[PDB]
């Protein structure tokens, strides 16, 4: 027909159009099934009533959607790939999926896209029983379509659909027929929803989610809303369950909702249809609510997530089951009452994280079983919260967190983070429609999910009129849960928790119309009573979290700092293939994306493929939810379990002289929610032999559970007892280039033009590939780096200052080398000065004793310019010539750690592979630092004293001048970097300097002593 | 073109589609008229750039949009008649208008229409300078299109709207050509917007509101808002003027705004655009706020109208004038403080109406006119505020009210009250963006005009979540305006002000979810706090307005009720001819509307025609804005004016004796705002004749105003002084069939079959056509009858209890006729019983005593049966045989007054012309009664005693079975009804009982006497 047909579909040009977002579209709904049975129903059994389109469709890419032919709406094209659904067509390399933070992928000008606007050309060809065309309804849902979709149902038009992450379900059954059908669906890349969609992420496009078929009767179960409301101690608990219908309404019709315990049936009732009055016009006749009463019910939290069933059954008053909805049921409730966010009653403290839904294979495109790995490896690291960022997410996640326990923030697919003001959309009208449906279809869909237990207005789209609007329609519809909204400043009308980005613990950070301030100082501000969840802060991009134990000191401290989500949980890199066929992990810019924000997709506490960084290690320990005191031989126990005893745990306890066990033993724990337990720990050993006494405890799980396996280890700490401090001669040849010193089979080999260790003999095998020298520097982290580029220096990031003060170019001067043999040892006295540009920004003084025992003692002062940026580390660098498969230290261990995130790591022997000393962080940068430590065995070559050191194949400048970690090559030999000072890491925030003073190296002037022997 | 025809067009059916409110519709905003010059534009004067298409619009009607030919998108049809835009087309005859009340005029089937939906076609072919199309944007604005259209142009599909009652403006720069073009307007009568517009009123369509095209320069002002912000005691002010462009930015661009008062500039401001920093992107480039200062303004109010005429100049930095907008702008402030409306710091008091636009003989098409006459007539009777029920208004009626002085609801043309429940749609959120079309774009364009202080959401909606949204993005917008929304139960989050729907003062109405409590009950209520405005009050239908005092009473006394808007102004009648040519008007049912709510169309204070009904006399003086109190011979004179000095007013004080004058002056008044005035009196007269004194003042304004003429009467009171109490025989002749008793010339006729007095002689003329007989019913009015209709009665209505009690079928029965001769008189004695199906109604005994002076003196004694409804009068009738030009009495007056409607009215000697005894009521009811009268003189006749009287050419049964006012025909003579005591009339509403119990006629016994004589 004329009006099927492209040219007159595509004339109105409803992708730039706000006014609609829709056609045809149908109400949204909580998840239905349609089930013919209450069994299956209540058992979840799949229905036969919803069936799966995913699978093999028919596919084909055009440049822009007036390129598409009309014979496309009639039969397959020549031209058209079989490629599976759910996906997205950029992972099948039609186009580029583009990476960019900010700044819109396309032209700003709203609500206009470019007419080149990628279209692709989905079709698929199915059977239809005639059942389902005999009586009743025909639904079709895409569960997710980015970004806009026009749909044809055997060559007609069926309709139009914007909002790529909530479902578009229409009505075909007047467009299907008995037998062979052909659905063709027109996805366009850009939309005016599109300037609602500028989230930090991947743009990517297509049928990325699940694509079904429901068939319901004509007498239907349209809606159905459960509420849980609760006495004053959660002893009683009335179920209100509005079901509304659609269809012929008749006097016969009944809705029974039933309330089921696993098998044990513990509430039901049953009412005709008909609610109660309400206005002067009466009430509604296709609604009807009912109260079941439930005594003693067994509440849902994220500690112990107890779940009821409630089967919804529309049928006759003789007893015929007309159809049958369910759902997952919570028994919880949230408020806020005097400025506290409470759960059960209970002040909440969010262990939380913000997961976008991405796959380093699929993009966008999410399953279970990654969906499981995600909630299993966040409960397993003390997380009890994810933040949908920043958009709905597949319908599935939500049960799983119902099922597994973590608290939910749901948000409205809304950021507009690259308009100028970033209110511009959100505070007009005009743009009020688009933005409702973001807000209210959210809603309407997850409403029923206990685990939801936060609603937000979308991300980084100002503070204008709008969200005050859907605020209120929010707390009108749903007043069971809070609505939050950072944009703003985090602090705005239309938030009921202060909820800001990145704001730091103490430091304020006075932006005009937009502060962040200290989170300590926020909550205290004059007429501020709402609690503080930080939407995003622990910004975990590469080698970061640095300062996170002063987010968790501030969160105990304060009752109303409850905790934040960290940005964020898993990588945003994609996977991309070598020439060789190798998979290498990428990043923004790897796809000819231009412009692209590089490497900022990734900041995850975990790879793309779900392995873990380092910095995951230290929010487990952050988070764990037993703290502990040591008074003496006595432990206090503190649980943070706010509903449940620990009847899962025990303590495991174990002392150790220098990484010697000496003493160990186990006390179960039990304690009750936010109660303490002393645990007496025996007389511990009394060591008559020199050395630092450790004590350190474990929380052990013995049994699994749905989320951990046997043995998991859920908290720790370790604590310093007892210390009880410790109580031939080699011969000088002096040539004009060179001090060597001899002892029996080692040699020493000092050059006197440059003032270095050049050289060191076991026998006749060098040991050294590059002199010992001094290092000031660091491959610089992201952290360090910040938004700075060769393009568009950022002048006060660490990087940038550290490069226009001559760090790296830095010429070391020889300003004394000397020997003198003493009575039992020989001495090399030096002293160096670090130049650039005529300024002398290090002065390093040092003495190497090398005595009748084969040690070198190595004395170092170093003394800093006061002007000059603080330097990243003050240590000792040199190229081994050896590679041995493995490292033994007596230090902080086992994982990596710095100066400000190392309070997960434990002081131990530690015994590891020399290639779990490198994090592989896909930018290369400094990594691997173990501080702490007192001993380093490394092959024949053992040092001690107490330093910081990092040990790899990979030199700092290749980490520094490297851009992916796949284009690394391991050097000859092994880059050993000893340092007795380094910088903090930082991680408040990656674009801004962000380490705390404290962990800066100003004191100017610095001393470290080292000693290395065979 | 395919895309643009009719086929393509109509396919998607946009009016069944919310949505699709518009396509391409440009962006609401003030009032514009793009003056290329400053002084034009501060002078108002017409802009040559504003162009109005009023005129000759070609016009054919069609059943259906499918109906229309295609060719009429090119051409002119055949059949298209030559008609006035802006019209209604069901006032040319085309097809019916609708008065329907509650339910839809139309299927309610949302978002469906009928598939007969009238469709008017309009065109208009006119020529467009070049100038116009060689540079800048030609937009065409369609001020009113009721119900919804689609728009081409030479041709070409432009564009489709909604919202009949705010303004649809398209660019038309892409279609114009220059020379002559072509526009099609394509009305529909019904669409989904319909579902939102069920307001009591005629269902109507067309173009009945201004059409226009403005020419403006590709760089143009876009939007402007005026703030007024004031110190704690208004002697400083700010006016901040927001000021917004399109179009290309450029460096030289600058904004001027001045402030003018008359020819004097008060202030001025100018400053490039870029407004101040607002989130972390930045501000609005495309915006500049300028801040003016202000010293001693003069504030805005009604009482005092003070205008400012702001000019907003776009201009380049070098002093070229681009284009120049303009506001006048009125200094107020409103806010609720401490549960009271304040402007300008002092409580309000509502003396308010609800006014709907209509003419009854180009229906719902404004003029400026009829808008003066309106607003001078509402000032002249004590009105301050007008509520725009239920829509936005033509735009001049908030400039006329920002002029003369009138306070302004802005109503949101959003009525749903047909819906069952009424929040069906309003609770949806697929209605939610329709709706806040409606409501943003109407404060988008009104929001500048000083006289608008509240806004309302609509009108009986119920309650829904949409309403809390759209309250709140009021509140954020505009947040120097209270919101009020009455759907719900009136006091909902959604409103600010406890705003009811016919509240009574004392009664409580406990109706289910939506109860109507006493408005003095209503303040009380625990947690409530807001004042209490009623949006509806006063039902004015027919002869009404009884106990409106009481109403006065409880707003004076209480703070919190600050008053209300009295339902209605005018009279929703249509004009309609007789077979003669003779206009007469209609009301519901009188155009084959079917169904249709009668007669309750008017509800009015004033004829269609602007003829005031007697009520109007009533709101006056009970709204009047001067209170008197008198001790002794002190007159008390307090000012309820808030802002202005009593500069304009003289008292004027008479007293008189029974009519008489006896002494008078004239006492200028002098009283401040809020103040009060002493004015002794001198020594009144003490006259030692009989009778009683009164004291009559009246406040007289004896120079002209912008809204009264000379010697206007703005403000009386009357009070009784003292009271000085008063200190030839007849023949009968018996006969088996009448007593006759003759004295002189003059003979009187008892039948002793009935016992009534059966006829009277003066000379040889007979003076009655009907025996003079007593009554106990009333030809019922609007109030008795209710919402009762011979198809469904209403049981509980009076007229209902009257009929079923049998009070007009009643049947007299004589009990006791005799005759006795005195020694200076006649006594004729009779007895009657008035029963129905065996039970005595009413007894009847009387005596005449007819004496040697010819003085008939009749006592009547009646009793009432307790559990008979209370009767609606106890009296007397006859039918005069005379027919005098005039009536003389010494009573209540001049205007019709009934026992609980005769405040206004004042004792006094009146004379009138026989047809002013007469109201004519559209719907004929009992009329004309005057009350608390001691002396009737008609003809040669005189009744003297305390009476209550209607006088008239119409019997109380043709009233009561004749529909219209134009059937009535005058009948032989004159009927007289005399009452001792008449039924009070009710108005609180006009759809249940609301006749006080005060009002009642419950005592169960009566006496009243009558003289009659020559
Ligand atoms: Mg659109
Ligand atoms: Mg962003
Ligand atoms: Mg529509
Ligand atoms: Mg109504
Ligand atoms: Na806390
Ligand atoms: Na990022
Ligand atoms: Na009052
Ligand atoms: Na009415």
């Amino acid at each position: 027909m004329i009006t099927d047909s492209l040219a007159v579909v595509l004339q109105r040009r409803d992708w730039e159009n706000p006014g609609v977002t829709q056609l045809n579209r149908l109400a949204a709904h909580p998840p239905f099934a349609s089930w013919r049975n209450s069994e299956e129903a209540r058992t979840d059994r799949p229905s036969q009533q919803l069936r799966s389109l995913n699978g093999e469709w028919r596919f084909a890419w055009f440049p822009a959607p007036e390129a598409v032919p009309e014979s496309w709406l009639e039969c397959d094209l020549p031209e058209a790939d079989t490629v599976v659904v759910p996906s997205n067509w950029q992972m099948h390399g039609y186009d580029a999926p583009i990476y960019t933070n900010v700044t819109y992928p396309i032209t700003v000008n709203p609500p206009f896209v470019p007419t080149e606007n990628p279209t692709g050309c989905y079709s698929l060809t199915f059977n239809v029983d005639e059942s389902w065309l005999q009586e009743g309804q025909t639904r079709i849902i895409f569960d997710g379509v980015n970004s806009a979709f026009h749909l044809w149902c055997n060559g007609r038009w069926v309709g139009y659909g914007q909002d790529s992450r909530l479902p578009s379900e229409f009505d075909l059954s007047a467009f299907l027929r008995a037998g062979e059908n052909r659905l063709a669906v027109m996805v366009l890349r850009w939309s005016d929803g599109s300037y609602l969609e500028d989230q930090d992420m991947w743009r990517m496009s297509g049928i990325f989610r699940d694509v079904s078929l429901l068939h319901k009767p004509t007498t239907q179960i349209s809606d159905f809303h459960v509420a849980t409301r609760f006495n004053d101690d959660f002893s009683r608990a009335v179920l209100e369950a509005e079901v509304q219908m659609c269809g012929e309404l008749r006097d016969y019709l009944r809705v029974t909702v039933s309330l089921w315990q696993g098998e044990t049936q513990v509430a039901s009732g049953t009412a005709p249809f008909g609610g109660e009055i309400i206005d002067e016009r009466g009430g509604y006749a296709d609604r009807v609510t009912l109260r079941l009463n439930v005594e003693n019910p067994k509440l849902w939290s994220a500690e112990i997530p107890n779940l009821y069933r409630a089967v919804v059954e529309l049928h006759t008053a003789d007893g015929t089951l007309i159809e049958a909805e369910a759902c997952d049921v919570g028994f919880r409730v949230v408020r806020i009452e005097n400025g506290l966010l409470l759960l059960n009653g209970k002040p909440l403290l969010i262990r939380g994280v913000n997961r976008h839904e991405h796959h380093p294979l699929h993009g966008q495109v999410m399953d279970e079983q990654t969906m499981v790995q995600d909630i299993l490896l966040m409960k397993q690291n003390n997380f009890n919260a994810v933040r949908c960022s920043h958009y709905p997410n597949h319908p599935l996640w939500y049960t799983l967190c119902d099922r597994y326990g973590l608290y939910v923030v749901d948000e409205a697919n809304i950021e507009t983070h690259g308009m100028v003001p970033m209110n511009r959309l959100t505070d007009d009208p005009r743009w009020l429609p688009a933005m409702s449906e973001r807000v209210t279809r959210m809603v309407q869909r997850d409403r029923n999910h206990p685990s939801v237990i936060i609603w937000s207005l979308g991300n980084e789209s100002g503070h204008g009129a709008n969200h005050d609007a859907l605020y209120r329609w929010i707390k009108s519809v749903d007043p069971s849960r809070p609505v939050q909204y950072e944009g703003g400043g985090a602090d705005t009308t239309a938030t009921d928790i202060i909820c800001p980005m990145y704001a730091r613990v103490d430091e304020d950070q006075p932006f005009p119309a937009v502060p962040k301030w200290s989170i300590k100082k926020w909550l205290s501000l004059p007429g501020e009573t709402r609690p503080l969840i930080l939407c995003e802060y622990a910004h975990a991009m590469g080698n970061s979290l640095g300062g996170f134990a002063k987010y968790w000191q501030a969160f105990r401290q304060y009752p109303r700092l409850q905790g934040g989500f960290v940005w964020d949980w898993v990588d945003q890199s994609l996977i991309k293939y070598d020439e060789n066929g190798n998979p290498w992990s990428a990043y923004g810019g790897d796809f000819g994306d231009t412009p692209n924000d590089r490497q900022f997709c990734m900041n995850g506490l975990v790879f793309a493929d779900r392995t873990p960084h380092p910095a995951l290690t230290e929010a487990k320990h952050q988070q764990q939810f037993f703290q502990f005191r040591l008074s003496g031989q006595t432990i206090e126990v503190t649980s943070e379990y706010l509903f449940r005893h620990s009847d899962n745990e025990l303590l495991h306890w174990m002392v150790a002289l220098d990484g010697k066990p000496l003493a160990s033993g186990e006390v179960p724990l039990d304690v009750a929610p936010q109660g303490k337990q002393l645990i007496e720990l025996p007389e511990l050993p009394q060591p008559e032999s020199a050395g630092q006494l450790w004590l350190t405890v474990r929380v052990v799980q013995p049994n699994a559970t749905a989320w951990s396996e046997a043995g998991h280890i859920s908290a720790w700490q370790q604590w310093r007892l007892a210390e009880n401090l410790s109580v031939a001669i080699p011969h000088l040849t002096t040539s004009e280039m060179d001090f060597c010193i001899e002892l029996g089979n080692k040699r020493w080999q000092f050059n006197r033009q440059s003032g270095f260790l050049s050289q060191m003999w076991i026998g006749d095998k060098k040991q050294l590939l590059t002199p010992l020298r001094d290092q000031f520097t660091r491959a610089p982290l992201d952290n360090d780096i910040g938004v700075s580029e060769a393009t568009r220096i950022d002048p006060n990031a660490w990087v940038e200052r550290w490069k226009a003060a001559g760090h790296y170019q830095a010429e070391a001067a020889l300003l004394q080398c000397t020997a003198d043999t003493l009575a039992d040892a020989v001495l090399i006295t030096t002293a160096h000065a670090w130049q650039h540009q005529g300024k002398t920004l290090f002065i390093s003084r040092k003495t190497y004793r090398i005595d009748g025992s084969g040690q070198m003692a190595i004395t170092v002062d170093v003394v800093v310019a006061s002007d000059t940026p603080h330097p990243a580390r003050i240590g000792l660098n040199c190229q081994l010539a050896q590679v041995a498969e493995r490292v033994n230290w007596l230090g902080l261990g086992p994982q990596e750690n710095y100066p400000d995130r190392l309070t997960a790591a434990c002081f131990d022997r530690w015994d590891l592979p020399l290639s779990d000393m490198y994090t592989p962080y896909v930018f290369p940068s400094e990594n691997g630092l173990r501080c702490g430590t007192r001993e380093l065995n490394y092959g024949p070559h053992q040092w001690r004293g107490d330093f910081q050191f990092n040990i790899s194949r990979y030199s700092q400048q290749q980490l520094m001048e490297t851009s992916h970690r796949h284009l690394l090559h391991a050097e000859e030999g092994t880059w050993l970097n000893i340092d007795g000072f380094h910088m903090g890491i930082g991680g408040d925030d990656s674009w801004s300097p962000s380490v705390s003073a404290e962990f800066q190296l100003s004191a100017g002037r610095y001393h470290y002593q080292l000693v290395w022997c065979q």
